[PDB]
DNA sequence: ACTTACGGAAGG
DNA sequence: CCTTCGTAAGT
């Protein structure tokens, strides 16, 4: 099942994959303009050794280790200085291969940064040739593009061969600080004006980080923020005066402080407000996620443990709308819409988060198993769903515009377009109809617990991502969005990634990339995804959300070059608005059931008492999908063996053999588990129960008692957890449906994406999309 | 269709 | 030196 993949993509990503068809003297020139500020005049040419080096070109120095190349220089202005000396400021022009590009960057391809310089003019070693790319944004005019493109790679290869210098190009800003390219200021540069930009930012950047008290004592400035009195603000818990599986348990959340008066550099003292969790799990259990209490507790504090503001408000004057998850910092005490193209629908978790947003309506998806796409259409009734796969609906939809010369393709892409229905393809969407294109592939290859990741099934499922990329580069939509495991950017020494990056700047994109961590976002099991944004040149690129809830997790950080390291957003560990997320808060209200139970329509017994469950129930009242796979008479007994303790595990199995009521007598350990438990850590968490306190693991396909993950084992019943239960770890609401039978319904479930991870994202990207700028 | 037997590399 | 987070071979 080789991908069908258009000729851009098949051409960046060759040599690799498969299903790829090789078809002395300085004097200044001109008049003066004008002074700077201090008052020497300011001109724009001037010659060199015959050759002239006006404003908007490119100098090149000469540097040490004289094997490596010389540095790039983009001018911005020339003067002289009162000593009659010659003077030029320059910016430094990254080159391709110094990137997180790696090898996959182009030759003649460089890239703007923030640092600049002025040295002498007589020192620079020579000028070069230098041009600013910018093109119109369409996709009309894609064919063009490529004509030209393919004109200026000919006469490059001519030069290689006659050995001239080489001709260079730029149309993207790199900014590893950001982690991410974005589009050139093009009004800003070039100016010539005695001003610079980058300067003036860096100057502005570095008068910040220092304390500045505002005069008469009103309040004060730190790291770009102001705080004044009267107003809340949090403390770090450790500023201010032993686990198995859920290690959360040991956390705190920032503490809110009331300004009350600086005293003497100075100091600061705060009045306290505590939380129902620093009374008891039992109180914090029944109460409001953002309710705090009153004290009258009064602490000194020096002026450095600061890290934001808040809101205190009263239980009458509340934001009104409760969305869910919490984004806004606030406690208490007593005509934008986007067409949207899903690839790989699954059940429709990421569509429901981008369409709850108001940002994403879903007009087309494709979707691989039938299961799923009856679920997708059950929860989006006014949405067209294509049960095929994808290389096919792209055939299709490349035939429909006859485009069939510029795909690549098998002929089983073609006979399985050939067979559909002229009702089919009467509603497949065009380009220029299309302006949101969102999915997730298949992560199974890039996953760590694949342990036969190099196998012919394997390598076919990691080809998706090329298939996906095409996609973007038939439609060319205003914005495209990618997730996958973590494992994906450091998989094959990150090598895939680095393509895939380098597929998008091929197409004129805007692209970031980031990391994020489900746990942090009001879901109670640990999950890291890695997320990539792509934007047009016109647009603006979103930013990341805020995790607002406290968990025990180290900074994910993505390795640049040069021994560098990008972090999409902070850690949470040591201190975040909101309290971390138990199995009882979500779990603790259904009613108990026995091991295999296949009735599918129930009722709720008992009224939702925590606030997770009133927030994930709302007005439902038929339960539904709360059934449980049975387990064997040998698994039963074992699982009665368990104790009800946290930590349990198989190591609490006495040794003992059972006779069973079929007539055999079998052994009580598995014996694999003694066999190797040497490497893997001796299978901690194997035959395990979950924890009260605790969290869920990480959400898989088949949650049975022998595997990998393991823990999954109810708290205090002799069975295993029900789909819904796994549905309200993962976040799903009560009114979702699926489809199928137990399994289908547990891979559905297992292979979707937090809602409320989809919610903020689209949050997001609503915001970006309300700064676009009037033409 | 259901149960049992398990490798290495990255980041801390 | 601990911790992380699906495929294939028998019944
Ligand atoms: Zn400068």
């Amino acid at each position: 099942m080789q991908a069908t993949t258009t000729r851009l993509v098949n051409r960046i990503w060759g040599e690799f994959y498969s299903n790829y068809s090789p078809e002395r003297e300085i004097k200044w020139d001109g008049e003066s303009l004008g002074k700077t500020s201090a008052g020497e005049p300011l001109y724009q040419q001037a010659l060199v050794g015959g050759e002239m080096v006006a404003v908007g070109g490119a100098v090149t120095l000469e540097v040490d280790d004289p094997d490596e190349m010389p540095a790039i220089y983009f001018v911005e202005y020339m003067f002289e200085s009162t000593d009659h000396c010659k003077m030029l400021h320059g910016r430094f022009l990254q080159r391709g291969s110094m990137t997180v590009l790696g090898n996959a960057a182009n030759e003649r391809e460089l890239f703007l940064t923030n640092e600049c310089m002025t040295t002498q003019l007589k020192d620079i070693k020579g000028v070069a040739s230098f041009e600013i790319r910018s093109r119109p944004w369409g996709h009309q005019y894609r064919k063009k593009n490529i004509t030209a493109d393919k004109l200026d790679w000919a006469r490059a290869l001519e030069r290689k061969v006659k050995d001239l210098p080489t001709e260079y190009y730029c149309k993207s800003l790199y900014s590893p600080e950001r982690g991410g390219f974005f589009s050139l200021p093009l009004s800003d540069i070039g100016r010539s004006s005695g001003f610079c930009t980058s300067c003036k930012i860096r100057e502005d950047e570095e008068k910040r980080s220092t304390i500045k008290l505002n005069v008469s004592k009103t309040g004060f400035f730190i790291n770009g923020i102001e705080y004044s009195v009267e107003d809340f603000v949090y403390v770090n818990p450790d500023s201010i005066g032993s686990f198995k599986s859920g290690r959360n348990i040991g956390l705190r959340a920032y503490v809110v402080c009331q300004l009350l008066e600086i005293v003497p550099s100075f100091d600061v003292k705060v009045r306290r407000f505590y939380r129902p969790e620093d009374v008891s799990a039992e109180k914090a259990y029944a109460s409001d996620i953002q309710e705090l209490y009153f004290s009258q507790d009064t602490v000194v504090l020096p002026p450095g443990a600061l890290e934001g503001k808040c809101e205190v408000r009263k239980k009458s004057d509340m934001p009104l709308s409760r969305e869910y998850p919490i984004s806004d910092h606030i406690f208490f005490c007593d005509e934008i819409r986007l067409a949207t193209l899903d690839i790989f629908a699954g059940c429709g978790g990421l569509s429901h988060g981008l369409k709850k947003a108001g940002v994403s309506d879903a007009k087309w998806a494709i979707e691989y198993e039938e299961p799923a796409g009856q679920a997708f259409k059950q929860n989006h009734p006014e949405s067209t769903v294509f049960v095929d796969n994808c290389n096919v609906i792209l055939r299709a939809i490349m035939e429909k515009g006859g485009d069939q010369d510029d795909c690549v393709s098998t002929t089983e892409a073609n006979e399985l377009a050939a067979k559909l229905t002229e009702e089919q393809k009467s509603t497949l969407p065009l380009p220029g109809q299309v302006d949101f294109i969102n999915g997730g592939p298949p992560c199974q290859g890039f996953s760590g617990m694949n342990r036969f990741n190099q196998s012919s099934w394997s390598k076919v499922q990691c080809e998706m991502i090329l298939a996906f990329l095409s996609f973007a580069d038939y439609f060319r939509p205003r914005y495209f969005l990618l997730e996958n495991v973590r494992t994906f950017v450091s998989f094959n020494k990150g090598q895939t990634f680095q393509l895939t990056l380098a597929s998008l700047l091929e197409m004129g994109y805007q692209v970031r990339f980031g990391i994020l961590e489900a746990g942090a976002y009001g879901v109670s099991q640990s999950r890291k995804r890695a997320f990539i944004w792509a934007a047009a040149p016109e647009e603006v690129l979103p930013e990341w959300p805020e995790p607002m809830h406290v968990f025990g997790v180290p900074k994910l950080k993505i390795s640049l070059s040069q021994g560098l390291h990008y972090a999409a957003v902070r850690s949470t560990a040591l201190g975040a608005p909101f309290r971390p997320i138990t199995v009882r808060d979500t779990i603790g209200d259904l009613p108990s059931v026995e091991n295999g139970d296949s009735r599918t329509n129930k009722e709720y017994k008992e009224v939702a008492v925590s606030w997770f469950q009133k927030e994930i129930r709302g007005n439902t009242i038929a339960l539904t999908d709360h059934i449980c796979k049975a387990m064997n008479e040998l698994n039963l007994i074992r699982c009665k063996l368990i104790p009800t303790r946290p930590g349990a595990d198989w190591h609490d199995l006495p040794k003992r053999k059972v006779t069973l009521s079929d007539g055999r007598v079998e052994e009580m350990i598995p014996f694999c588990l003694p066999n190797t438990a040497e490497r893997h850590n001796g299978w901690k968490g194997l035959y395990g129960r979950l924890d009260w306190q605790g969290n869920f693991p990480t959400s898989v396909t088949d949650p049975q008692p022998m595997g990998k993950v393991g823990m999954c084992f109810h708290p205090e019943q002799h069975r295993i957890l029900t789909v819904r239960e796994c549905a309200r770890s993962q976040g799903f609401p009560d009114s979702y449906e699926f489809a199928g039978n137990i399994n289908h319904k547990h891979r559905q479930i297992g292979n979707a994406v937090p809602p409320p991870l989809a919610f903020a994202l689209g949050r997001k990207l609503k915001e970006a999309l309300h700064l676009k700028k009037s033409p």
